């Protein structure tokens, strides 16, 4: 019931025109995202953790320096493809919710490449297996994220 | 070479009584043992990185928000053997040296159990092949540090 | 879907008594089990995999040697909780399937415990984030799983 | 002690000429060069180990069924740089000795590639730390290998 109503509001984020008035590669404009697709679904929709999480062997960003992290994050260059994924990388890290970060973090992500690139990544054609083995490794080195994402992406 | 010059070192903190005179359970108390131990040797003694490192598939906390980290990191509470445990791991996830974090943030952990419990570590009955695995998980659960740590004090 | 389906089946498995003939302890009850979970909704349903696989950084083991590492895998005593668990974490690291080797594996786990100890695993109140880390831990060390499925055994 | 004389052993496998009469491509072949290194200096030098080990948080191949594996790994084709990796990866793997697994396993590559492809890596060019790094994800995804491997590649 959660995911498919915060799908819903994804798809009304598109449809309304409401994503039009997202704020693009900032931390406010994440926290806009998540409040939208979880509002009303997680009472910490768009509201930064206090607490610790990890996955798959990686710690995220420590909840205690989370929003000092995030200030350099989003202050992060976006002229090209290469720094778009690397923000993106950083902002997967920071990793700032307790739940829902990948859906509402890939669509900053695709709105970041909208403004700077004029392309989004067509997700529907990209692996979700392979795709989460590149997140896994991006902390270390985006190479796999960057050829899996650059071959997806749609003017 | 070096390795060898920094155990002398080392050696000579404790011998000298100059261990005294670390400041307990901060990020200049740590950097004062890193000065000490490698002075002469790396050019980065006793300096906070600003590179980035990863070991393990593991990336420790980026330079880009590293200082702001230390900040946080020092504040932590050191009433108990899990709080010091938990620091040290966050010490250590901060990684804040480009080599020769493992050896200063031992000393700078024994000095915080020795402050606040009257104990240190007997290292000589720790296995380092142990010791380095469960540093390795401790981000996402230092059960395993706490398990091999915990009845490895002396007084 | 797939997985609603397969709960009933495995629902069944108990509620029909099928589980009585299952193996114990065997490849050839694993692969009964998968069969008996998934038949009908993979067409692999009871089928040792010839394709590589991995999960968040671990490579279970290569296809090329899986049938004789197998071979090995079974014949592993079951004498007391920590033997079985050791064996349960061999044949988690086979992971013999392509998909749904946790459900029947856990089947699996449940009859070994059951025949040798009289007991089996109280999964409802095991934290399903707590063990997805107890388990990616396990190769190297299943200390985080011992603790926590000791803790949540059930006459 | 024992690394600076296996470096001088190493140094004269290649200065007599003795580097042309190990087998290539096989497990007998890497004995033959742990054995070279190694004999004299390390007590199981040249064995297959009997102890299981691990690095990282990646579990090498479970000895119980390590012999098993060697002798599908060696059957491995080499007629292609992706494939001569693909079987080097498999190697490491299986990591057949209790220690120097990745000395002797780099001559074992160099001596496949030299006769499949008439090519060594030229290992003076390759950073330690990217080389270590490639090596940890290879068992997932070997393209960070394979990428940093053969534009290093030399005659
Ligand atoms: N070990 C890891 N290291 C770094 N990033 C990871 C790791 N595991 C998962 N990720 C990322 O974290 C995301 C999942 O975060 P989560 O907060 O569960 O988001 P979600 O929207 O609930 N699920 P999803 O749609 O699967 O992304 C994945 O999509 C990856 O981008
Ligand atoms: N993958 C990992 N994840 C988290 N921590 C790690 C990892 N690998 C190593 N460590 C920790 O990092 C330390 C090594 O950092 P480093 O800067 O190499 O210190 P060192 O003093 O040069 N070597 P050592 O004496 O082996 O600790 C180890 O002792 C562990 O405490
Ligand atoms: N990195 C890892 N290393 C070792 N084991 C893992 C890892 N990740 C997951 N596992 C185990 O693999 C199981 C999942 O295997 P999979 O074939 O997806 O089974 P499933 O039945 O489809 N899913 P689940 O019900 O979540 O176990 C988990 O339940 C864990 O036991
Ligand atoms: N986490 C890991 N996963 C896969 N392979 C690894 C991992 N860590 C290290 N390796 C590989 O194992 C080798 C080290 O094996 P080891 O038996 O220590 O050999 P060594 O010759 O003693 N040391 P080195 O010269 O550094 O390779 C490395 O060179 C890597 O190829
Ligand atoms: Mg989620
Ligand atoms: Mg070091
Ligand atoms: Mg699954
Ligand atoms: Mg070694």
């Amino acid at each position: 019931s959660i995911d498919e109503q915060s799908l819903h509001n994804a798809r009304r984020l598109f449809e309304s025109g409401d994503i039009d008035r997202i704020e693009v590669g900032t931390t406010a404009g994440l926290q806009q995202i998540h409040r939208y697709l979880f509002g009303g679904l997680y009472d910490f929709a768009g509201q930064i953790r206090e607490d610790n999480i990890s996955k798959g062997g990686f710690r995220f960003a420590n909840a205690m320096y989370l929003k000092e992290a995030l200030v350099k994050i989003e202050q992060m260059p976006e002229r090209t493809f290469e720094e778009i994924i690397a923000k993106y990388v950083e902002m997967n890290i920071a990793h700032p919710f307790l739940e829902g970060n990948g859906r509402s973090t890939r669509i900053w992500l695709d709105l970041v490449l909208k403004k700077n690139l004029k392309k989004v990544v067509n997700w529907q054609n990209v692996s979700k297996t392979l795709y989460l083995q590149a997140m896994e490794r991006s902390p270390v080195n985006d190479l796999e994220l960057r050829f899996l994402l650059k071959d997806n992406l749609t003017d």
